[PDB]
C-alpha cells in the first residue's frame, strides 16, 4: 500500500517495475541505460 511494502521483489528505482530475480532486474535496466 502507499504507507508500505509486503513480502520480496527486486523493484526497478527508474520505473517502479518489480521482478522475480536480480538478474532479471538488470536485464531490464539495460532498456534504461548502456554504454556507448
Ligand atoms: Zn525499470
Amino acid at each position: 500500500g502507499s504507507s508500505g511494502s509486503s513480502g520480496k521483489t527486486h523493484l526497478c528505482d527508474m520505473c517502479g517495475k518489480k521482478f522475480k530475480s536480480k538478474g532479471t532486474l538488470k536485464s531490464h535496466k539495460l532498456l534504461h541505460t548502456a554504454d556507448g
